[PDB]
């Protein structure tokens, strides 16, 4: 199948997590494409693809605030060809914060208004992702039996 990976990092931790799941998948034979956030387009962007994997870190501390490179797709998220689309989502933040991974939470719930197929429940990760590079190999390994 292909899959395309975006995410939005600002001290790259989002960034080795997508990676991680890029080489996962790919390892078992997907085409991945894996794009920072940054250099998107929202129009038509998921057309194409078997399977749409989005990462986000949540920022705001009292308020949530999406990564500043995702809030732009975040916000034309309805013309990136969601309907009936397969997609998961994946997150880094700290349990210290009010909202944890609020960003995954506001991802998905905008996805399943669009009509998305959530495939998995998002991957929320607390601290150094490196730490818990177990987790994100489990999780992608189990994205793919859900497709
Ligand atoms: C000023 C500040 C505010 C933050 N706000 C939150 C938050 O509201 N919720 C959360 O789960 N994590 C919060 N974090 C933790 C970041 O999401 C976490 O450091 C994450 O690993 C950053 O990932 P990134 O390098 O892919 O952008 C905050 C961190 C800082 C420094």
């Amino acid at each position: 199948p292909k899959a395309l990976i975006v995410y939005g990092s600002t001290t790259g931790n989002t960034e080795y997590t997508a990676e991680t799941i890029a080489r996962e998948l790919a390892d078992a034979g997907y085409e991945v494409d894996s794009r920072d956030a940054a250099s998107v387009e929202a129009g038509g962007l998921f057309e194409g693809f078997d399977l749409v994997l989005l990462g986000c870190s949540t920022w705001g501390d009292d308020s949530i605030e999406l990564q500043d490179d995702f809030i732009p797709l975040f916000d034309s998220l309805e013309e990136t060809g969601a309907q009936g689309r397969k997609v998961a989502c994946f997150g880094c933040g700290a349990s210290s914060y009010e909202y944890f991974c609020g960003a995954v939470d506001a991802i998905e719930e905008k996805l399943k208004n669009l009509g998305a197929e959530i495939v998995q429940d998002g991957l929320r990760i607390d601290g150094d992702p490196r730490a818990a590079r177990d987790d994100i190999v489990g999780w992608a390994h189990d994205v793919r039996g859900a497709i």
